[PDB]
């Protein structure tokens, strides 16, 4: 009977010994934690998401119950896992982790707060003291840790798995460690995350795309929940389970490509690491603050609003549109041709640019079908486009200093002349332009309590997240009464 | 110790014992059931709103709950009375009765479901059959002709009260009933209604106003409940509520009008009636289903939207417009000068009467200040418009024959030529054009609906609430259970 | 796109099959019988029993699942999961030897948890009750699903 496979150790040694000291991670998953919570307030207006909230069974009494932000509820922490996370992550607001695969590690929240929440209650009923914020901010930026580091170079899009796998690998780690779990029983829990069943993708696919996608994260991050409380309740686990042959992870799950079913060659049959766990990706994760564009996107977007006041005058007489970009958004988002729904000027480099050249912005209803038919300098404008791709803005997609999205646009008049070529290198959401956006973030949060409380107890709860300090000494269940109903 | 007054006993006679087999009262409640409840759900949306909903203790459980739909919320029928009927009046799209007092009839929907649904589930949990919804139509019927009845010629805005008071009196009728009442608890139940305390107006009129003229009638119908409750406790009565000397209610309450603290002759020191009860109100109570617009306008704003496509692209040759109207709109909204807020421009016709005229059409989001600025046309309009009092307009809006709300537009040009003048003297959701305004009220429950339960809910929600008999054969309790979360 | 002729198959047989079979149904009976004898069995394995009972001590479920043998009085997904664990615990319940191998009695999990629940809920609501007769037909389906599909596709 072997050893736990070494991914699994380091997973384990990581979550129980780390110890984090990153004012900056710190602060911005204080951030990140307004951000979703404001996410999945705003997704209480959607009918399709609130028909999965609440108890199993209607008028289910739960001592000491986890609570549901913005609702009465009172559960399990797994079912207000899966509640927490289906909210935060339903609309895509929510942030953002762009590597090999792609992912959004505030969907790890759910099982976080459940736990948090009902643990708390039950140790204050016990005469203890309750958990703290502190504690919730370190289990969001283990999670980050896990799910983004393993995605840095390992793509689970590519072997026809959902990326929710590392949702129920990292919650299932940090919800093992706020329940208690020593080693042994950490092992254990990530043992049977890795040997659970793994979702397919086939809801996030044309002709195939359903809701699942939207709460396939929730479901995952309430698994690892339960599946931490099996491994509490000491069930043994499974050593092997990334590494057995004919019968591990690896044989079955990773050693296949989707697009031609071709054998991958042996050495890459293995998870593989270009760093180890930090707290990296918490402090370079990217937020949706700015227009509502792709995000390959949002930086040309963004030239073509500095641009707008220029071109403005000079509309009718324009011959030629120069995008240079990266390589993976030529890749991703340059489409030529129509585009019959919102969801294609959506992902349509073209479309997100020409807008706000012409109308100086880019909002959701620009993507509207209607609003196309009604403006045909749109389509004319995409046709005078050429997308240029610059070998330094795709080198520096990839490097850890940096992480950018690059996008310069430079428009030619047919008189011979043109603006200046106005490069953004950074979108609004990145780390690098953090003091710019913190303001938006805080825009955006507070118009999504709006949504959801009166004003007296949206000024309450921003002010509690306005302050570090503060907001980490709250008792997380004096946090959550706060954020019921 | 006299006989109760022999207006209580008519109230009585008439709720225990007339018998309701008119179909066409009982096709208009359905119709009223519906848009009240679509209008409540539409209010979840709005926190002013949702911060009043739910128990008074968090977590707390009633056996047999009465619920309240649209949410996950239990209570008691007090406490699910004042909910329902805070949420169905919160937004004034619901049902209006204009007489000598306006008011809102179907808010008595709060204390009738409430009742209707406790009663059905303890009623089954001791093996009775529960309440029909053939019950719950029933009750509406006559509470909308309690209260409308005694809106026909008894004004309680000029004695400065409240008209909620009529909103008590008959929920507290027919909830008695409900409860099972014979005749001395209906009456003790009434003279506690009468007895009681009756609300100021201060908070519909400016600079006083606020947001308790949204849920004074759901505070008004959960005491009805409380009061039948508490006579159906066998409290005794109060037999010459009314007409007492010095202590009773036509003495204290009914005795001075509030303009000028002027004693009424003594003749009109009581309440008068010009019919007796039946189903009248029902059958010609009125809907709001076309324009967001205040009632004396709608017919205004109708006949614009029909002189839209005549003038649209004429506007700067209009030099006068004439809107010929009735006695109640010229005194109630119509406003010369600046608007400052929506509710201005809500409650003001020449603003309701020019947007039509000029967008063909009228939405709440042109009640919006940045809407009105971003056109200064509808001012230029404003100040050219020639508001004239019609004597047929203002007798027909008072006779019990037609109960008209009529507005005749006419516009003129520079060059002296003009349209024609287009009278509208009945809004759609009048009685007189039932057969053309029950499509846009069921499309108006469907999209309320949609704002609350995913699809396939929906469909069962309007599928049931569509065929008369089988709604009517429908156990309260399973009614309500369909409107659940 | 329509749903996969494999999805629709399962489905029309579920919905509209009449079970004719004298000798389904008294194998079912005895099938039952043995199966909740072996969950019986396995309560003596705390390996096993330390997995029961309500995820949150102190739980109340309004018309709860029945765990046999237990006291508990759960949601049907967690009274599903406890019978299915303690009545496969012990490995002598049923068995279907195919391409795949299985024990389809296994499904009595989900079947008795949604039946009992549902019951209860029917009979607060003044209607009648499921009857044994309907789990016994849905045991019968289950044992179908799962073995036909067994015959020949080795997962």
């Amino acid at each position: 009977r072997p050893d736990y496979d070494a991914v699994l150790q380091d997973i384990a040694d990581y979550v129980l010994d780390y110890r984090i000291d990153s004012t900056e991670a710190l602060d911005t998953a204080r951030n990140c934690l307004m951000d979703t919570l404001g996410c999945g307030l705003l997704a209480l207006r959607f009918p399709e998401c609130t028909k999965h909230l609440g108890p199993l069974v209607e008028g289910t009494l739960v001592p000491h119950g986890a609570r549901v932000p913005g609702t009465s509820f009172r559960l399990d922490p797994v079912k207000a896992a899966w509640d927490i996370g289906c909210i935060v992550r339903w609309l895509d607001y929510n942030d953002t982790w762009l590597a090999a695969e792609w992912g959004h590690p505030s969907d790890n929240l759910g099982g976080i707060l459940a736990v948090a929440d009902h643990l708390s209650q039950k140790r204050l009923a016990n005469g203890e003291a309750p958990l703290s914020m502190r504690q919730v901010l370190e289990a969001m930026i283990m999670a980050h840790e896990i799910q983004g580091v393993i995605a840095l170079e390992n793509s689970f899009n590519r072997v026809g798995l959902d990326h929710v796998l590392l949702v129920k690998v990292a919650s299932t780690a940090v919800c093992a460690k706020l329940m208690g779990a020593d080693r042994e029983q950490l092992l254990a829990a990530l043992s049977h995350a890795f040997v659970d069943g793994q979702a397919l993708r086939t809801y996030r696919h044309a002709p195939n795309a359903g809701s699942r996608k939207s709460w396939a994260a929730g479901d995952a991050t309430s698994r690892g929940v339960r599946l931490a409380d099996i491994a509490l309740r000491g069930e043994m686990g499974i050593p092997g389970v990334l590494s057995a042959p004919q019968w591990g992870f690896y044989d079955v799950l990773f050693s296949h490509t989707s697009k031609d079913l071709a054998t991958k060659p042996e050495d890459k049959r293995r998870f593989s690491f270009p760093q180890g766990y930090g707290s990296y990706v918490m402090e370079n994760v990217l937020f949706k603050i700015s227009f509502p564009a792709e995000f390959h996107a949002q930086t040309a977007a963004e030239a073509a609003v500095r641009l707008h006041p220029l071109v403005k005058d000079r509309l009718q007489r324009i011959s030629r549109i120069v995008i240079t970009t990266h390589e993976s958004a030529i890749r991703i988002i340059s489409k030529v041709g129509p585009l019959a729904n919102p969801a294609d000027r959506d992902h349509c480099l073209q479309y997100m640019t020409a807008v706000p050249l012409i109308f100086g912005d880019l909002v959701a209803e620009h993507y509207e079908d209607a609003f196309h038919a009604a403006h045909p300098l749109i389509d004319r404008l995409r046709e005078k486009m050429e997308i240029v791709e610059e070998p330094r803005y795709s080198r520096e997609y990839l490097e850890a200093d940096k992480r950018s999205i690059a996008n310069a646009v430079e428009v030619f008049f047919d008189d011979g002349s043109s603006t200046g070529q106005v490069a953004v290198e950074y979108p609004l959401g990145h780390r690098r332009r953090r003091a710019e956006g913190i303001p938006l973030l805080q825009e955006k949060f507070k118009a999504n309590l709006a949504t959801r409380f009166p004003p007296q107890r949206c000024q309450r709860i921003f002010d509690l997240c306005s302050h570090q300090a503060s907001l980490e000494a709250t008792p997380v269940n004096r946090f959550m009464d706060l954020l019921a109903i």
